[PDB]
């Protein structure tokens, strides 16, 4: 066929990032939809065959695996299905109405991505071995896999929830931080009640440096930050109610949303007993996160998409801080697509 | 000369790590100065030109400045002071005693070598220019040639303090974690009073996890210990003062103590206004931080020399988390040497 043709064509063009600002103008106005198309049948095609190339450049004992090679085979085919628009106009109205439907097919083909690579982990710890050089080599290449894939997920769902037929597709202008914390919370109660029959309660406290008692709001996906509160609320209420599971307090989660001039911070703080800092750097890692998992390693990626950060730092004994670091200005909001 | 000649042969050899046991050991009676002797004018001369083998490996336009040069020159001597004893007989008392002279000659020939290689980083930032690859070798040799400096200076201080004709040297088998917090925080309190007229409240909290209420101990140097804290200290009330110069209240500097199966931790809570993550991770970088200093990264060093760490974690428009990870355990307490 001619995929190998398309990924080496398509992989000498490097990913062009978008910033918080270029993701608004595009869905100022459903009358965009053209510009839309024709950015995103050339970029999408970008991106995925800069991945797909990183792919066939791991070593045989990873590229002959049945996960590597069935994702392989999903990416082959998503790739074909846009290029078929390639020479398609974009002033007629059924090319644009079949590329959403085509990138919402792409979406879902791809739904399975994260397990699928999950299971070649495993499969690699068992057929190989778990040692240091495979952990840095495997943490290499999926940050960058799964950071592709937020990165083109996010165009995808830009363009079908906008051009569909206050908020801009999964972006919210006026995200309000402490909202979010407080939905993410809600739900890892529910499932720590339902499994545990008690959890820890919540306190929230905003420090708005430039406008005191004014709330923090920002520009951000809310999905995404709902993503990262809601890992780290499950592990912050496991740790506190099973570090208690023998006394009758149960210490509340604390939270602080802090807006600077650079950064919109939010830590995270539980008294769950801690965790020796040997392990903290080994929460981070899919190899040693796999067991016969990802939230963490993918939560981390999450903040970065975006130019942040997740941090974890612990006190064995006491209990655990987790902060997740944003820009909190959008021009400072800008695409990280890894580095090929 | 031989100098080269005696580089080369030590080089060969790898330096042999101790722990906090094997510390303590020697330092059981004063009968031990044979063995310490006969064991250290084998490891220093090995640690030294392991250190001076990986000088003579740098670029010529670093290896060729007078900083270098200068602390090349003070190694070679003191290679050469120590290689005199190496034919001596150890029952010899005037051997032993002539050691110990020696070992605090070497000492204070070496006493202005943070400052030297300080000027070299300004003269190369000068020359050469700031930018990240020269970061990333002037840091990674740095950080190794400190963490040897630090290795030697203990096994010098440890020779020269007990042999001298509860505490072992410059080891406390029980050193209380929160007086030398206090220590250290009274130091920086006289600074900071000196100097802005004002000056944080300290408040220590301590969690003794398998024995509450009962005061945290360690075995480690409390020297080292007061360095990082010092250091730390004078940061977070520079900060804080600063911060609030428009404000009546001075918030309290807030330490936690917290001992676990694995790790001592101390963490330096203030509210000093935050630090941009930006900024964070440029604080622990020799370039960055020389300016026409050191104290933070030297300070990681010394929690890195024991099996430790030192990390910063801080929230724009609130305060900053520094946290010192210490191991608990003496058996888990062991020099790290450079990798050579
Ligand atoms: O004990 C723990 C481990 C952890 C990870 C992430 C968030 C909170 C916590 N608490
Ligand atoms: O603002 C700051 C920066 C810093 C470094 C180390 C310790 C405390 C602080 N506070
Ligand atoms: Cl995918
Ligand atoms: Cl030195």
């Amino acid at each position: 066929g001619s995929a190998p043709k398309y990924i080496e064509h398509f992989s000498k063009f490097s990913p062009s990032p978008l910033s918080m600002k270029q993701f608004l103008d595009f869905g100022s106005s459903n009358a965009c939809e053209k510009t839309s198309f024709t950015f995103l049948r050339q970029e999408l095609p970008v991106r995925l065959a800069n991945i797909m190339k990183e792919i066939n450049l791991l070593p045989d004992r990873v590229l002959s695996t049945p996960s590597v090679q069935l994702v392989q085979s999903w990416y082959v085919q998503s790739l074909l299905d846009i290029m078929e628009f390639l020479d398609k106009d974009p002033e007629d109205h059924r090319t644009l109405s079949q590329f959403t439907d085509a990138l919402v097919t792409i979406r879902n083909r791809h739904n399975d991505v994260v397990p699928t690579m999950a299971q070649g982990v495993l499969e690699y710890k068992d057929t190989y071995g778990d040692d240091p050089v495979s952990n840095q080599n495997i943490q290499y290449f999926l940050d960058r896999f799964y950071l592709s894939r937020i990165s083109i997920r996010m165009l995808i769902n830009q363009h079908t929830l906008i051009f569909d037929g206050k908020h801009i597709g999964s972006i919210d202008p006026n995200c309000n931080v402490s909202e979010v914390v407080k939905d993410a919370y809600d739900m890892a109660k529910l499932l720590c009640d339902k499994y545990y029959m008690a959890s820890p309660d919540l306190e929230i406290q905003e420090i708005n440096a430039a406008n005191s008692k004014q709330p923090i709001h920002m520009v951000y996906v809310p999905s995404h930050l709902y993503h990262m509160l809601f890992e780290l609320f499950k592990n912050a209420m496991r740790a506190t109610v099973e570090s208690h599971e023998s006394s009758l307090i149960l210490p509340p989660i604390k939270v602080m949303v802090a807006l600077g001039e650079e950064d919109l911070s939010i830590k995270m703080s539980d008294r769950g007993g801690g965790v020796p800092l040997r392990k903290i750097e080994r929460l981070f890692s899919y190899m040693y996160s796999t067991a016969p998992g990802y939230g963490l390693p993918i939560s981390r990626l999450y903040a970065k998409y975006f130019q942040g950060d997740l941090q974890l730092f612990s006190m064995e004994g006491f209990g655990t801080d987790a902060v997740i670091y944003l820009k909190a200005l959008s021009t400072d909001s800008v695409e990280r697509l890894p580095v090929y």
